[PDB]
């Protein structure tokens, strides 16, 4: 209960939301591009691998989004994936799309 939460309270109180663990290039890639979004202050990153709980989050995120890697992006609570998503996304104009309507580009 307290880990599924916890993971929800992320998700739901930010509207971008990064899961990340350490010294990851995909992470880091994922979250370079959304902050070249200016979305800095609407975004949470979380390192879930500095944390006694790690696998629970893992596994959370897999029950979530079918997988347990990291990165895993949610956008109001949507789940875009991982790195890989977020580019197909962002180079097919989906990302754009999204933030849109969420009034974080205009």
């Amino acid at each position: 209960e307290a880990v599924k939460k916890w993971v929800n309270k992320i998700i739901e109180e930010n509207i971008i939301a990064v899961f990340a663990k350490t010294e990851c290039p995909y992470c880091i890639k994922a979250i370079s591009i959304l902050k070249g979004y200016n979305l800095n202050s609407h975004m949470h990153v979380e390192n879930i691998e500095k944390n006694p709980d790690m696998a629970n989050i893992q596994a959370y995120l897999k029950e979530l989004t079918g997988k347990s890697s990291v990165p895993r992006i949610f956008i109001n609570k949507d789940v875009v994936g991982g790195c890989d998503d977020l580019v197909k996304e962002n180079d097919e104009g989906k990302l754009k799309e999204r933030l849109q309507k969420l009034g974080l580009v205009n």
